[PDB]
């Protein structure tokens, strides 16, 4: 028997400015597309489809879900968000998880390294699909040892 | 058969005194209780109860147990903990994990966004009640979003 | 059946300068030896074997592997960054997941506070070792409740 919990603050609807939630059911972030998935050793998928960066579910049931996004810029804010996003039979994209940092404001600031891990469990549906989104793509590192997205089903 | 381990820096009482651990039993940040638990699609229960802002536990074993806590401010630093607390059968609350930000220290800092991820593996008894406690909780925004606690048993 | 799914950035061998990949085996950061792995209700071991700072597998198969590094100083910036590691039968370490921050730049720092958590999934085999290194060990607090290592196997 599966035992689990996974409990949320209360705003449904946040009324914060600073990073404003979308009331038109428009994607906030860039969806990340170019992840590797069968590099043995290093990526896998295991009754998991991925498609057009995505991961598409076969099996229903609750998945831990997992991202790290490694935002590393050389040289006032920028304000670095991740993003897990779900499409399932409803008319909005829907966010399932947000992770904000912003970067140093000091002037004499050369650079930033912003890693931002989060993960948490969610009941998912057959041909529910999973993708990551980030603020600021163009800062994002691809790099496989640092940028990553994963799940898995909990029995 | 369960396989699966969780090791720990050696420090067991921390004579740190930038954020003190405590020595009376005290608990440090402000318990969170404003969590929702029954929003499918969002939050659920299986087999574990939620009440007082904690999750108590119906079935002994191996849990993973997380917890996210979205610091957002607008305007010194800003000690920003989240810890991820046990009562059992032991006469003070025990801190199973702690995660600790600080903010910008910059004079030109306008706001701060400092998302706290964190998460482990603990061996739980029944009746076992684990919350999640912060310091600065003025300063969380539950956006369901943004913050969130929860735990799988692993078989 | 185990469904789940690892994918990460394309970048194979990142060409950044900032954090440096190795090109000739050689490890990055320092690893943490200085592990407890079995006081009860804190650390565990179940079909895990620990020696010499390692976790080393006795079952092939998934693990969702995961680390906690707390950095604490008190007073340029401070580039820390945890390594999870793996030797297997391969010529050279394997980076599994790299996490980095960057201390403030402002001049008026007095001290620091960065936890860093990471975790993901990766397919091991019987009597590889993973351990976690970290740059900048002598800022690492080896508080057990602020910084630690696990692994669970996914069945
Ligand atoms: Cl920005
Ligand atoms: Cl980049
Ligand atoms: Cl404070
Ligand atoms: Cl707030
Ligand atoms: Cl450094
Ligand atoms: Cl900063
Ligand atoms: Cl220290
Ligand atoms: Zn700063």
């Amino acid at each position: 028997q599966k035992v689990a919990a996974h409990i949320t603050g209360i705003t449904r609807r946040s009324n914060s400015a600073l990073i404003p939630i979308s009331k038109d059911g428009k994607t906030l972030g860039q969806k990340i597309e170019s992840w590797e998935s069968s590099r043995k050793g290093h990526s896998f998928l295991n009754h998991v489809l991925f498609r057009n960066g995505e991961l598409v579910i076969e099996q229903e049931g609750l998945y831990y879900i997992y991202s790290q996004t490694y935002f590393r810029f050389q040289e006032r804010t920028k304000q670095l968000v991740q993003y897990i996003y779900k499409y399932t039979s409803y008319p909005d994209p829907i966010v399932l998880m947000k992770s904000a940092r912003n970067s140093c404001w000091s002037r004499d600031a050369e650079y930033g390294l912003y890693s931002i891990y989060q993960g948490g469990l969610f009941e998912l549906k057959k041909n529910d699909r999973i993708f990551v989104s980030v603020t600021n793509e163009h800062l994002m590192d691809l790099d496989q040892e640092a940028s990553f997205f994963g799940a898995f089903l909990i029995n």
